[PDB]
């Protein structure tokens, strides 16, 4: 058997919309990602969706086919037990345009990235190009770029696009990337990309001795109809750990907190309460470490973890010092042009009084400019943001013609 415990690390599925990335996740880790209703109905991933799956290795067999999902080698002809390696989990993101500034709160959680280029479309489509400029910016630079839907295209149409995407990435960060052709559907070649995960989005090295942090991207109330009539369970968190390690019963804070209402004004309160119970999956652990999304069980009211209102805060010990900041000052750059528009247009200079939005962590807030200067803007913000450390990425949009538009990215200055 295998061992039981967290994933290690979060591999980003990103690339335009209906390539193939839940598919990919599903043809993987057996999993469908999508679980909300609007999702089921469109056939589109909304929401960032999750999956988590163990691999191994058969060491009597050959590569890539030696390379395994589950504890059993019959696969590959070897009735051995195969080694162990890791425990990994998929960040599947949502590809449509308008969902961009989830795909960036995702981003933010990912050790590692797949970029799903269908093979039946042309080359490279707006959120092909935007995802890639954005994995960029936030430095998600182990990269796999996955050729899918192989099966519905002749080999000579599949060498053409082979050469256009190499060519896309020459002279870029991603010059040396690999290039895996797959079925995902038909699950042709997934121990191919099972072998490139292992060998280019390896666990990256963890600081478990820093201030613990968890970016939420979730939180719920686990409330059930039909269950026993004792008090309610606590509110339960979701997230990313990126640095340090949370334990059962520790105490900790929400940050910023909730909004409340203090002398006239809207305020925010740190939220503080005990961890209850730590879960991976289906699985309950009593510590919890960098990689895979985790509930955090807590013994708060359910009525502030309810539907996704935590979104965007972070978790951090009860006495951690973290600046929680209004107004925040952004040293930045711009991106030439508007990459995710189906015609680029140029990005023009930010304006004192423009309405931006801004990526931070796994939050997502709109502010005010109130000082730009050529390399420094600085922001009113609508809602304070939680900056745990001394220069943390930011991606900054801007509206055009109705839709949120990656403009550029800096560096929050505390
Ligand atoms: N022919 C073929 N179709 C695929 C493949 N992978 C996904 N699809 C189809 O493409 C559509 C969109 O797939 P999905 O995984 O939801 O793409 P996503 O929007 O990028 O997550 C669905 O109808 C899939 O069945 C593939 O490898 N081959
Ligand atoms: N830490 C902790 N997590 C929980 C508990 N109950 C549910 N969760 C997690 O909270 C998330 C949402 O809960 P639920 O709506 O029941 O999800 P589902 O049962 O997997 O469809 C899931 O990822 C669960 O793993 C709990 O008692 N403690
Ligand atoms: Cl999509
Ligand atoms: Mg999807």
């Amino acid at each position: 058997a295998w061992p039981k415990v967290q994933p290690e690390v979060n591999i980003g599925v990103v690339g335009h919309v209906a390539h193939g990335k839940t598919t990919l996740v599903q043809a993987i880790t057996g999993i469908w990602t999508s679980k909300h209703s609007e999702e089921l109905k469109r056939g589109m991933t909304i929401k960032l969706g999750y999956a988590e799956t163990n691999i191994g290795v058969c060491e009597s067999c050959k590569k890539p086919e030696a390379y395994v999902t589950e504890p059993s080698c019959k696969s590959c002809g070897s009735d051995d037990e195969p080694k162990f390696l890791r425990r990994i989990s998929f960040i599947d993101a949502p590809g449509h345009e308008v969902l961009m500034a989830t795909m960036l709160s995702g981003a933010a959680l990912m050790d590692g990235a797949i970029l799903v280029v269908a093979a039946n479309e042309p080359f490279p489509q707006p959120q092909t190009r935007e995802h890639f400029v954005a994995l960029g910016i936030i430095g998600v630079k182990n990269l796999i770029i996955v050729q899918n839907k192989v099966d519905v295209v002749s080999k000579e149409e599949a060498l053409s696009q082979y050469r256009q995407i190499k060519q896309f990435t020459k002279g870029t960060w991603a010059e040396n990337v690999p290039i895996i052709p797959v079925s995902a559907l038909h699950k042709i070649n997934i121990d191919s990309l099972i072998e490139g995960i292992e060998e280019y989005i390896k666990t990256p090295y963890r600081d478990l001795s820093q201030k613990p942090v968890m970016l939420v991207i979730r939180s719920f109330d686990v409330n059930k109809p039909g269950t026993q009539f004792n008090e309610l369970k606590g509110g339960v968190i979701g997230g990313s750990i990126i640095q340090g390690l949370f334990k059962v019963d520790q105490e900790i804070k929400v940050l910023p907190g909730l909004r409340v209402e203090k002398q006239g004004k809207v305020s925010y309160e740190p939220i503080f309460t005990k961890i209850s119970s730590i879960r991976f999956g289906d699985e309950e652990f009593k510590e919890a470490k960098p990689g895979g999304l985790v509930a955090i069980g807590t013994y708060l009211d359910p009525s502030l973890t309810k539907a996704d209102n935590l979104l965007g805060s972070i978790i951090t010990l009860a006495d951690a010092e973290v600046p929680v900041l209004w107004n925040i000052r952004i040293k930045y750059n711009l991106l030439e042009r508007v990459v995710g528009a189906k015609e680029m247009l140029k990005v023009d200079p930010i304006r004192a009084k423009e309405t931006l939005m801004l990526s931070v962590g796994s939050s997502t807030t709109l502010g005010i400019v109130t000082s730009v200067k050529k390399d420094e803007i600085e922001v009113e913000l609508r809602r304070p943001v939680a900056v745990w450390s001394n220069n943390i990425r930011t991606v900054i949009s801007r509206q055009i013609a109705g839709r949120w538009r990656m403009i550029g990215w800096g560096l929050v200055e505390i």
